[PDB]
């Protein structure tokens, strides 16, 4: 808190955190965990480069 | 408030018990309160490994 | 400001009373406000037991 | 930010400007939008009084 | 923040910006970012006029 402003991102994180359990409730109980298990797993090789589509905007 | 920044977090808990009422009101709507109340009195034994896939990304 | 530090949580009250324009406008929009025009005449009289399964978490 | 506590309220509101992008793709997506139309234009003549129920609560 | 207010809607951009990790998760979920490429390149020359429509409310 000494002079770090960077706290707001992580309490933001934290959020994120904890939508993951109500997101997964969705998909699991559709049953399609199996197709969802991949995704976790770090699949960004091809549509990685969607972070590139957000540096233009800002 | 003297050099305590984990005061960001609390108010993030704060967030949290307040989106309970909101998920609540959608699973009670679709009447099954009845199979997520288990869940409210902790069923973390088999999936509860869901922290360890956290502390990899930190 | 003298030591209130139990404003933290007016904030989250203004943030929740803003929501009900969000979610009623959903609500409204599938034609269904009939129903949940007696849930804003308070029918927490058998439901109303769920607040006692949050105060074991905390 | 001089004593104004009324600030906590313009940030939620610009959260609100923004979900209206989300909500109108859906209605939009969904083919329907000369039935919404009508509802930016403002039709709060008849089921304005859905703010007095608000009063009692608060 | 020296007599700058205009601070509070740029933690609001950040939240923005945040979320759509979240819902972009959900198009390539359903496997239609094909369609929304077009989106996020800007396409806003016919649907552009709908911020005239904020400025009547406000």
């Amino acid at each position: 808190e000494t002079g770090t402003l960077i706290v707001n991102s992580v309490l933001l994180f934290l959020a994120f955190v904890v939508f993951l359990l109500v997101t997964l409730a969705i998909l699991t109980a559709l049953r399609l965990a199996a197709y969802a298990a991949n995704i976790v797993n770090v699949s960004l090789v091809k549509p990685t480069v969607y972070v590139y589509s957000r540096v233009k905007n800002l």
